[PDB]
């Protein structure tokens, strides 16, 4: 019993955790065999952050430009390529901790664990969800860049995210481990907004099956509803559309309990039309939306 | 900018746990030097455990037996001495926690963990995780520099879905025991100072529309505290919350004060950090850490 946010174990990531230096920046590197990936901004100077031209700017550094430091060890630099907006440091030592490990880009809604870390050195470890405007809201403070997001299932670490930097509402933005940003980020001091955050309807309802498989019921009604009805509804409190994809997903959940998708969306319908009322559903006054279908499956 | 419930790096932890199988039980064991540490209950404990024979604990280091060359009781932790010295054995020590202190949960089933999270030794001795069968010897911690302190060991749930655990010397957080009887947690009481170092951490992260004017004194507030199911609020603790209240600029009693109106009025639509409950799972210690970056 119980329900918690729960983190994946950090070891198999602390093991690549590494400090590249380039210049006066000092960010994080992910050191996985004889690769450094870090964001490509580490190679950024004060006048060149609004419009950089990174191939023009990668060109004129050389493999001694770069500082590499696992633990008290500098690693060599034999090599710098740019794959988008990731920086790939081939180095001459392949990292004897590198875990098993994929790189997978996750979509909006996806949860995943993120391993704070400053000057190559992991500080803390929590849980978050990619937002559906592609931010991430964590907890990072400038040095951070270069700490990783992931999931590991089984022994293999899935890396998902690289953290690349903070937009002006406190909510931050990063890339897949293939450089590629979540959201229509860009990696420039332009002018750059989160569009407006949704709450991800599908996450709520498995933590409402959480609530129900942990003794919680108080929130559950004789109601059913049609999908259509429950978007027509979910879009006016800001709530992601509810997809077929979603409904599937949620049915080991409706199977395990005896609630049906459907009449577990009329139940979220009259939580968000009446509030809780002084109650809390696991221990929260508000519905939580970063625990996934998969996730709830997992831990219960 | 951000504040989340952000538990320590767990490697160091990790690489200390192991499977412990006892005829048809199979619990987490804390592998550290040459000695296994894990609940009692695994096997009159000391008239179970005089019929019990090294050969009996099967111990097993991911896919490597460990071979148990001797056995002892230290209160409610059992201790199997094994042949091989771990080599991932950090540097830890053994510390007892006081409620509402805050430490890391590595949750582990079949000595292989699963998750870290973070959580707070509550007033009545419970702790509020996420376990299930199969989870008893998973440990909590802290990090300390390169040290880890190991400060609780999972034994049971109690019929509320609370959890209950010892210090690795074996001896209960609580008025709790590991047998088959009727045990219910007290009543619970929310942890004042904790709430305070959190107001302050969303002061950090701009979160200033529940500051007021007022100051109280420490009596008016803890004659306030009591009536709503608070911790008392103690010198010590004003002392603790000196540099969270020099960075902001708001007193401790001024702090006070708008928790008083708070608990008095409520949040009214509103949220701290996200959250339309008053937190209280992170230190003044934890609030400093994260919004400061210490490493590890
Ligand atoms: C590296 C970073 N540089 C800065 O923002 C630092 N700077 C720049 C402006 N300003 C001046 C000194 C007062 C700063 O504080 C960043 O956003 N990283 C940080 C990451 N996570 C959390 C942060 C929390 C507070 C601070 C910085 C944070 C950055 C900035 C712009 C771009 Cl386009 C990119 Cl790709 C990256």
């Amino acid at each position: 019993s119980g329900f918690r946010k729960m983190a994946f174990p950090s070891g198999k990531v602390e093991g690549c955790m590494v400090q590249v230096t380039c210049g006066t920046t000092t960010l994080n590197g992910l050191w996985l065999d004889d690769v450094v990936y870090c964001p490509r901004h580490v190679i950024c100077t004060s006048e060149d952050m609004l419009n950089p031209n990174y191939e023009d700017l990668l060109i004129r550094k050389s493999n001694h430009n770069f500082l590499v430091q696992a633990g008290n060890v500098q690693l060599r630099v034999i090599g710098h390529s740019m794959q988008n907006c990731v920086l790939k440091l081939k180095v001459d030592t392949a990292n004897p901790k590198t875990p098993k490990y994929k790189f997978v880009r996750i979509q909006p809604g996806q949860t995943f664990s993120v391993l704070a870390c400053y000057n190559g050195s992991p500080s803390g470890v929590y849980q978050c969800a990619m937002r559906p405007n592609f931010t991430i809201k964590g907890s990072f403070l400038n040095g951070s860049c270069g700490s990783v997001g992931f999931n590991i299932d089984y022994d293999c670490v899935s890396f998902c995210y690289m953290h690349h930097m903070e937009l002006p509402t406190g909510v931050h933005a990063g890339t897949d481990l293939e450089g590629n940003f979540y959201g229509p980020f860009v990696d420039r001091q332009t002018a750059q907004a989160a569009g407006t955050d949704t709450t991800i309807t599908v996450n709520v309802l498995a933590w409402l099956y959480a609530a129900v498989i942990n003794g919680d019921r108080w929130f559950l009604n004789r109601f059913t509803t049609t999908l259509n009805d429950f978007n027509l509804v979910a879009m006016k409190y800001n709530y992601e559309p509810l997809t077929q994809d979603h409904v599937d997903i949620l049915g080991p959940l409706s199977a395990q309990t005896g609630i049906a998708v459907l009449d577990m969306c009329a139940s979220l319908k009259e939580l968000l039309q009446n509030g809780m009322n002084g109650r809390t559903i696991l221990g929260s006054a508000l519905l939580e939306d970063e625990f996934t279908p998969f996730d709830v499956v997992r831990q219960c």
